[PDB]
């Protein structure tokens, strides 16, 4: 099981102790108010007003929580997952990036509280 | 485990096939998008910017996903829990309801998708 | 969770700190060596080639590991059991027994080391 | 979650789908009746009462459920393991075998019901 917190401004992402190997079943939980450069803050589900203007992740919105598993593609999480499972071949050391478009981290603020943890299977 | 939907507009709030007993650990993920009235609709976790008039929780933001244990006072649940234990001598069914002021769930629009699981304790 | 050891001399069982629920999932782990008297001793599935003489579980073998969940019938457990749910209307609290006859438990000896824990679900 | 018999003339072993990982949990129960030459049966643990001739887990009874890891030495499975977590350095695929004395498996008889899977860790 692993717990940290994830800037907002953290272009590089926040690794986390887990590894998703093949099978494995995860659940992850994430709270918390961040900023993609306005005063306001959004969710872990990102501002649902705000179009899409390159980010890293295009099937989630800009300030939203998004992840790469070892070295694939971005992927959705927001709020969490519940009782998860990835794509085939996917795996490596799961990596919690905060849903921005590239070179522009600078002005970002907060962060989100995530737990994440292996499920049985 | 369960699986539903939460109506923003439901003063009765949703209830769940879950009946939490006491020493059981479980978890809760919640997203969608919900409004307490207005236009904009804001997540799980409430609207931070939204100052508490009289909520019947008054431990979380306006608009945010709260529940009951059976009888007892309403509980934060916001984006969900994880791995979590109830406080002593609470225990029954588990209701989800929208943090809303009590006689005001008219011009409420929404809801959240929301999963439920008992984790292994 | 709980770790104990179920005595074959025992003949009121020990009582767990596990409380069956209505939809719980357990699984169960025994091992060790007992006896039903002679010096012999015999695995949790109890001993094969004895005849059932009155015991309190007729559908498991004499000197085997058995259980009553409140105030029910005895159910068999042996080697243990792997994500399991009860039958219907049934719940209480776990008791482990060894199984034998009533009223002979005198001349028994030997134990069974019993992990149970309560499954996700 | 893998579930299937390990035949007791098999002495290659039987392979399952578990793939175990650093960090990982496992729950396995093991249940039925086998033997390595006589026409009496014993149980996952084995037979107490007969010596070891050479076996190829010297940590456990002959007759009894072993296991080995990827490239690990092998392990006494017995009755089962309860959230159980491989020693340092301990991973790759996993496969049941009947403990026995290398050569020896032609005359036996008999198999084990094993459910193996993986715990929340
Ligand atoms: O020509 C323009 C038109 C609208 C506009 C507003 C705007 C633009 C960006 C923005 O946040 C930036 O978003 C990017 C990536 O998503 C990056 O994170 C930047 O660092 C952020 O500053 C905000 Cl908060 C506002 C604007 C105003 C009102 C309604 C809609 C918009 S829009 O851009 O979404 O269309 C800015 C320019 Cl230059
Ligand atoms: O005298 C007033 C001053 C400001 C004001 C705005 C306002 C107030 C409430 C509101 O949402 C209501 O919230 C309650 C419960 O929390 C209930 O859900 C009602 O149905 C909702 O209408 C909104 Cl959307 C707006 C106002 C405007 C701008 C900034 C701040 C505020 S305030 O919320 O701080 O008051 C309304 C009145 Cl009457
Ligand atoms: O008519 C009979 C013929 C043989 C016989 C032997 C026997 C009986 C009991 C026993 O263990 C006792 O079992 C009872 C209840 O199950 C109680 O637990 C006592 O405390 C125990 O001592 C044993 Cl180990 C043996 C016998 C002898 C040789 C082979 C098989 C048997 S048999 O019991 O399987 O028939 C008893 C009777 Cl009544
Ligand atoms: O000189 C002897 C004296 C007793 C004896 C019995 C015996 C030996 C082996 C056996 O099964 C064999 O076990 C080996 C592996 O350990 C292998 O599996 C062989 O294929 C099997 O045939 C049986 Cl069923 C019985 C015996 C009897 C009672 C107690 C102890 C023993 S002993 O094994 O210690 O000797 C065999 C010989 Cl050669
Ligand atoms: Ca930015
Ligand atoms: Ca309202
Ligand atoms: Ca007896
Ligand atoms: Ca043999």
């Amino acid at each position: 099981a692993w717990k940290g917190e994830v800037l907002a401004n953290n272009e590089a992402g926040q690794v986390t102790s887990i590894i998703y190997n093949p099978g494995d079943v995860i659940t992850i939980v994430a709270a918390g108010w961040a900023s993609y450069g306005p005063t306001q803050k959004w969710g872990p589900q990102g501002d649902r007003e705000h179009p899409d203007q390159g980010l890293i992740c295009h099937d989630a919105f800009c300030g939203a929580l998004v992840m790469k598993i070892g070295n694939s593609g971005t992927i959705p999480v927001n709020t969490g997952l519940f009782r998860w499972v990835a794509p085939n071949n996917v795996q490596g050391a799961i990596t919690l990036i905060y849903n921005d478009v590239p070179g522009t981290y600078g002005n970002n603020s907060g962060s989100f509280s995530v737990n994440i943890g292996k499920d049985q299977s």
